């Protein structure tokens, strides 16, 4: 099976600059070369060139609506393509607004897909509920079918067609949710496991419950939108929106090791990795290194070990 | 329902100076202002003025017996007062000796109360078993009915009347217990969950078991005596008696989110927060921040989120 | 019952120098004096003097085969002795190659023994599967009966006689296994709990399953070969082969607390503690301190507390 990797030097989804360097940061650390040592076939696509929309005035509160919408449209297009050729799309981020295009492109080829969102945030603010006009904290609002027409049409998101319903998404890691966001996820009855749920059940039982919720009836393609700020900052400090008391480096991997076992992984997102936000070159190393580990785990690497089939090591 | 904050800038309960600054450290960080943003009514009572008893000679081993006893008597008086007006008392500490007055005052209005003690210590040394004459490590001995008359009358603790029995208290966090204490908690058959028990059962099951032990038969008021040294030092380093391998920031909150859910919280203690004991202004920030978080969690703030009733955010 | 500490200041099992200082580092911190405060009888045997084999040419890839083999032979001899006198052997390491002599000597007196290996590695590379000729990463290959004759005779292991079978050993902590090693442990059907398994089940349930596997039928002597690198580096940083996402200081202790409870502990290994590899004197303090704690836990010290029998503390 195919692994094609995307690259998405974007940063307008939020205020802090540096996230667009992420892709480079992940490749710098040899992400691709390591991925080729796996049982998979790896073809690096390269980094997309995002055309900057001039005079990108704010839409009410929202910032960079046109620039963001145009980048995602461009991403959804590439992702949809590769996915059409039956390959697995690994989108190396910037900010988490690129989820929009990353998932939108995926649902074109596999509309029955499901989404496992590992972030410390729900990122489900409608342009009417954000306190800041930042788009990396709204990806899901533009994707939810139940949220269609609950807010005005944002410039450049005309092409966006709500592709997933409340029933096809599950959050993991939640620890920072606004009043607005919480409302929505309580009203729409979305399935989540906030840190409190991970404490009570154990990452082990949480994976059991999410796999029987999203996969209990029909087996469908799995789209993992992972941000780095889903783990405690003590593991992923080089991020723009760290929140204390997050998933451990161990739970992080466990989540990815259990997803590889389903053989249903179809789309992946390694988002929000910001190099310039590390307080020491070390913190950067740390973050990147665990971002690479999470990835590789998604494609086979187990903590127990790996040996090549048919090779008698004795 | 009412919330009445009570400063108690005391420090004679132990050797290290700095704990009396705790109240100011917690207010400095905006504890009260944050508490008012909750569904509760907040009235700050202010910091008590503790009269220093001159020529406070030691009683055998015990130090500052008269000074300590007089402060607590003064505290038990205020707490009893506010509790008489049906309000929830939040005692912002110094040292943990103030538990004496904090609880003694509470039992005057609600004698059937129960106590959940989250510390890494049992603090149950009778003036005959301490190796150091420090009173913050004996609070419980003066409160336990079964320990009445097992040690000599300490100067200034004449007014103290044992209010709770071995059956109405539960420890969580234990990790440093002396030979004497352990003897006692084993003899009196007190219910506890030392770190080993939290490892074996999971904070989730521990709360289940403590709530069915103290609340299984009769629903009674809950008085939470929380210290900061109940969490691992990597979370609450600005304390005088840190002990490694403690409760995580996550378990800490879980304990408090489960207590809010009982709607039975009646008295609270945020003790032992020492600002001058931080090795970097950061460690102080850290400690205080998590001390504020624990508090807020006791009164509603959930990690999943919060939205105001009756407000249609759409 | 008897305790006899055995220094083994060895380091040829690997490249990085400093591990031979371990013994001294553990004694420096008062390991022995602390052990005598327990209900056990402690007799320090002293540190063994390892004779250095001249012109110790490599055997193919393997390095220092003769020097290593001669030290272990000398160790297996002392351990077998004290075990003959019905005492518990606590081997203070260097590198983990000394496991060979530590266990080999133990099986002479108690052949039906079992082994609980807590490391982040399987240390089961046959001189044909190592990528580096390092022996601390092969101890188990020389001990396994099923691995007899699967590799050439290494100079100085003539004396080694495979004493335990695949069925008598259980790993805990695994997180870094090569292709070769993983093969073997999958082929020989060895029982293990890699970090993934500890995440899924909980250290509590893991102990339950290792004790019913290796002990469910016949009760036999327990040989605990512990390595420091089995815990996350944030606890045991002063080691030569740290690997992230390991057992916590809490799980580490739980493992040792449950083993004391079996009253079946017969042999113990506190290996790989390297003083010179600490980035700050603190990191060294840290590591050593937790290495001492694990030890003491193996012989009684509980996190809940300890009181002397027959002493009425009141
Ligand atoms: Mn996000
Ligand atoms: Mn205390
Ligand atoms: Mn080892």
């Amino acid at each position: 099976k195919p692994i094609e990797i995307i690259g998405a030097p974007f940063s307008k989804g939020q205020p802090r600059g540096g996230v667009e360097k992420g892709p480079a940061a992940l490749r710098k650390a040899g992400l691709v070369e390591k991925l080729k040592e796996t049982e998979y076939n790896v073809r690096d696509h390269g980094d997309l060139a995002f055309v900057d929309v001039p005079n990108d005035s704010p839409f009410q509160i929202v910032k960079n609506p046109r620039s963001v919408g145009k980048a995602n449209e461009q991403l959804a297009a590439v992702v949809a393509e590769t996915q059409k050729n039956g390959t697995i799309s690994v989108v190396l981020g910037g900010d988490h607004s690129m989820a929009i295009g990353s998932i939108s492109g995926h649902a074109r080829v596999h509309p029955d897909l499901c989404v496992i969102w590992v972030d410390a945030h729900t990122d489900i603010n409608t342009p009417l509920t954000t306190s800041s006009g930042n788009l990396h904290g709204q990806p899901v609002a533009f994707l939810l079918k139940e949220l269609k027409g609950k807010f005005p049409d944002v410039p450049g998101f005309s092409w966006v067609t709500p592709c997933i319903s409340a029933k096809d998404i599950v959050y993991i890691g939640l620890r920072d949710v606004d009043p607005g966001e919480h409302y929505i996820i309580k009203t729409l009855g979305i399935k989540y496991f906030s840190m409190t749920e991970v404490d009570k059940l154990g990452i082990g039982k949480v994976m059991e419950e999410t796999f029987s919720y999203l996969l209990g009836r029909k087996k469908r393609p799995i789209h993992l939108s992972f941000a780095v700020d889903g783990l405690d900052p003590v593991f992923t400090p080089a991020t723009g929106t760290p929140v204390v008391g997050g998933l451990s480096y161990r739970e992080g991997l466990y989540i990815t090791e259990e997803i590889y076992k389903t053989g249903l992984l179809s789309g992946l997102d390694i988002m929000e990795v910001n190099p310039t936000l590390g307080k020491t070159p070390e913190e950067v190393t740390r973050t990147v290194n665990t971002a690479v580990a999470l990835t590789l785990s998604c494609f086979g690497t187990k903590r127990e070990g790996n040996h090549k089939p048919e090779t008698d090591y004795l």
